[PDB]
């Protein structure tokens, strides 16, 4: 049992370990470092992401997501490879006991980012090895124990089928495909695969029946039509610094949370990306005041997969993925990583995330005030997906064209 | 007799004068045939007398009455009508528009009607009716006119002087509405409207109140701004709830919600029209079959509703109104014609007017309602009342399940409580 057990109860430190030479009620000291930790990672990795890639194309992310996988690995790992891994993922700017139980807090932070009953979160990771080798038995077990399962041997295509296949049947459908049919080889050794979607009502609904038909203005210079959805109500909005406006949309529960946030007509959301950094992030979140706003927001599905092979590199993480530099002997009773795929999707509309049903919202008696604020998201915007009371974000995107 | 349980060839009712494809059947259960196209012809009266009083009004005001009740009094006077006064009125109350055997008998089903209307049940849901004449202390009235009276409408005749204390008479009236429904409906009759030379006045009065089938949590109600045209802004609580309801997105974008009180016997039935499009437009468009066929059709649904904890009052002449659509010579000390009243003491009456007065309630608990109608007979001819314009209005509706009788309808414009 993970969530409520305690380390003292089941030993599981790692082969080598680094030395790099306003707390929130019931909440865990760790599991709270490890988490503010998670969110310097994200903001920084999206930086590295949104920069690579054209200004046009959407992208979405569980940045925890990714943290968690590599948190496995830094348990087989040494050396360069160790320092590398600890250093890029922030892992090091975090206490010693954290840090070196790492791959436990995470799991603990987990249980309770799902804890969070209503609106399900779904997701399927596993590492995926080749049947050659033997893996050390405790690592698999303190895998298992905490990672969900355990290094699944394989082998060659109809691998594949199995990783590809394996994530359909958890994912029920949802993702699919995950690798691509270029990715095994004569040189397939070990792969990490993880994926994962979000399922959710809002708070307060939209109603079908105000869908009008919109134009979208993308980033080259042409318009699109887009399906935009309607409604008057209360929520925590902030005209930030610059202009920029922030916008949060609550999931029924209110412990998660869709935060949008808008440039100005001028300044390109590109600019906006260029000065995310936790700091200034939660800063926004603060500033939040109830108000009574309209609300304009283009519907949009957005489905991401990519290696995390040429952006991590980009960034410092180049041993992981070599075979004469690598070391992960945490693992093996040496060896390397090949690729690790990411992938997660979502969907919106009138009901909320993957929520499909059709509903009916009448309201009898509200007459705003002319003099209202409006928040009509006809242009690129970020997007994200925090989890509340400890601000940790799942899942951090952009809609830069929901046409189509 | 008990006209409840009797038939018109048991306790057959003797007026003074008499008169006189496409009927698209849809009756219920347990429900006779007449009653229902009474009914059905009463709500006809209903809607075509509610586009006129709108038509009247700025589109930014409340509306709020009781048809049924106006219907009731009137038929209450027809007892005494005559001859081309008789003809506007059964035309007029939309009465020629049936078969013959009830276009002959109007008094017998509204008898039944009342009936079935006000058959003590459901005691999680209140709604009784009470009926009176009110006549000059000397004068020898129609034997068989007190009777019928008593008999189909169960008023009876209480003597007031008139002739010399015209005020002291005026507030035992308004008095009496005033117990009838529940301290609610007060001064029915304005001032200086009954005077030394008054006959007769005929008063109705209708009361209502039951719980939510599925009540509101009072803790989840707020108060929010709310803009009026003339640019003014007050405070509104607005209730909120989420679960099963019957509702229909009928035409032009136009939603049409129910809501239920304990015993399902009897509904509110909300009409919003398209966030930017005409209420007018419906308004127009409003007729038995229309409410009919969008009530049909609501289909069960799982929804979340934003409504207010309100109230509002109407009160006014239905004189101005029912001259337009037709009721011209019962107004008039010459051409009027109500003989089967009075015996002896007083030639020939008319109308001086009519009053009308409706009172409605909502909140997380339930609902409360009322009104009253009140014909005076020779009495000072003559107006105008609250006038406030407020904005962005939905229509509202109180009826009976078993066959769609309208008890109280209007418009809200003005949530601010
Ligand atoms: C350089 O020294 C470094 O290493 C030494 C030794 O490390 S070693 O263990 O690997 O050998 C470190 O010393 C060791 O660490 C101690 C410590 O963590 O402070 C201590 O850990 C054990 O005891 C802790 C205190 O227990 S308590 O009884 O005093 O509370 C305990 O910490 C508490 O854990 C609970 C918990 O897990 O629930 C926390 O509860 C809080 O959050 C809960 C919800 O969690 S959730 O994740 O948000 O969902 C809420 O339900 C709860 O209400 C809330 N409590 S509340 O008061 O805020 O409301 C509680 O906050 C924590 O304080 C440790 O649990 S643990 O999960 O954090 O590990 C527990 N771990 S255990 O050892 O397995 O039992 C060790 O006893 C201690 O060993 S020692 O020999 O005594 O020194 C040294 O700290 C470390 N320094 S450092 O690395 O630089 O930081
Ligand atoms: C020119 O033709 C026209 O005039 C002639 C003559 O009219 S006259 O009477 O003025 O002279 C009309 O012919 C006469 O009318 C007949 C008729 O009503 O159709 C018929 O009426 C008598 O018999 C009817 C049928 O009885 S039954 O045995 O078949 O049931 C009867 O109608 C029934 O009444 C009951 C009732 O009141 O209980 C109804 O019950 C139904 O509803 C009840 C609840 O009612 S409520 O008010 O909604 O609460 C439920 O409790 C009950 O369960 C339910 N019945 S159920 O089966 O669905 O469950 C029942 O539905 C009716 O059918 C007459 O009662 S009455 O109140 O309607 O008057 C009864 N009246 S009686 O004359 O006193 O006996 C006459 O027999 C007939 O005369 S005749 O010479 O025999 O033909 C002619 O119809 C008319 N044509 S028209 O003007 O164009 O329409
Ligand atoms: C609308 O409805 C109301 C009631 O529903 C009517 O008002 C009632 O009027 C009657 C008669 O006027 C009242 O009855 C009187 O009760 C007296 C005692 O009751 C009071 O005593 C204490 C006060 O602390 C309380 O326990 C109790 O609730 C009452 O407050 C009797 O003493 C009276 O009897 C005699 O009084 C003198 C005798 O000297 C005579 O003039 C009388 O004829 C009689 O012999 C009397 O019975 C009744 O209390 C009133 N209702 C209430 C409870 O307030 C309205 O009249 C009606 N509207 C109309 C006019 O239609
Ligand atoms: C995915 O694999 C799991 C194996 O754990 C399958 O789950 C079982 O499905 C059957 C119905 O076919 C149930 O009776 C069992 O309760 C499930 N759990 C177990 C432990 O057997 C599942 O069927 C596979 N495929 C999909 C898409 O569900
Ligand atoms: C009171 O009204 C009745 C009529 O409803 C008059 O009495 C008779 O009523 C029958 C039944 O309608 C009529 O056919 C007769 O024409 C009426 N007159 C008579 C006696 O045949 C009665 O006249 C009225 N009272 C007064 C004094 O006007
Ligand atoms: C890497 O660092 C470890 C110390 O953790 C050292 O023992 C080892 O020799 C170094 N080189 C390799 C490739 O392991
Ligand atoms: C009024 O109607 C009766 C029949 O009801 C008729 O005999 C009488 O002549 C009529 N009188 C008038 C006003 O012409």
């Amino acid at each position: 049992d993970i969530c409520t057990a305690k380390p003292r109860d089941i030993p599981m430190n790692p082969m080598c370990i680094y030395r790099s030479p306003k707390i929130p009620e019931a909440t865990n000291r760790r599991v709270w470092e490890l988490s503010k930790a998670n969110s310097r990672f994200a903001t920084t990795f999206y930086q590295h992401l949104a920069d690579s890639k054209n200004d046009n194309d959407n992208i979405f992310l569980s940045p925890l997501s990714i943290s968690t996988a590599f948190a496995m690995t830094k348990l087989g790992a040494c050396n360069d490879t160790l320092q590398q891994l600890m250093e890029v993922f922030k892992f090091d700017t975090i206490s010693e006991k954290t840090s070196d139980q790492i791959h436990f807090f995470f799991a603990k932070l987990n249980c309770r980012l799902y804890r969070k009953a209503s609106s399900k979160l779904v997701s399927a990771n596993r590492l995926f090895g080749d049947k050659s080798l033997t893996f050390n038995e405790t690592y698999q077990d303190i895998s298992e124990l905490v990672y969900g399962a355990k290094l699944q041997p394989l082998d060659a295509e109809q691998s594949r089928a199995a990783i590809n296949k394996w994530v359909s049947n958890k994912t029920e459908g949802r993702i699919t495909d995950v690798i691509p049919s270029e990715a095994i080889n004569e040189l397939t050794v070990l792969v990490l695969v993880n994926t994962i979607y979000f399922k959710g009502l809002w708070k307060s609904k939209f109603s079908p029946e105000n869908t009008r038909k919109e134009l979208f203005y993308k980033a080259d210079g042409e318009s699109c039509s887009a399906s935009m959805m309607y409604q008057e109500g209360k929520f925590r909005y902030r005209r930030v610094a610059e202009g920029t406006q922030v916008l949060e949309l609550p999931f029924k529960g209110d412990d998660i949370t869709m935060v949008l946030i808008l440039p100005k007509p001028e300044k390109s959301l590109a600019k906006v990306e260029k000065e995310l950094t936790p700091e200034v992030l939660q800063e926004w979140l603060d500033e939040l005041e109830e108000m009574m706003l309209v609300v304009h927001m283009p519907r949009f599905r957005i489905e991401d997969g990519f290696s995390l092979k040429e952006q991590l590199q980009d960034m410092g993480l180049v041993d992981l993925f070599s075979p004469e530099k690598s070391k992960l002997p945490g693992i093996v009773a040496d060896l390397y990583v090949s690729d690790a795929f990411h992938k997660a999707f979502l969907e919106v509309n009138e009901e909320g995330s993957e929520a499909a049903a059709s509903t009916a919202v009448v309201i009898a008696g509200r007459s705003l005030n002319p003099n209202r604020v409006t928040f009509k998201a006809n242009r690129p915007f970020l997007v994200f997906i925090r989890e509340v009371p400890l601000n940790t974000i799942i899942f951090m995107g952009r809609v830069a064209n929901p046409c189509v």
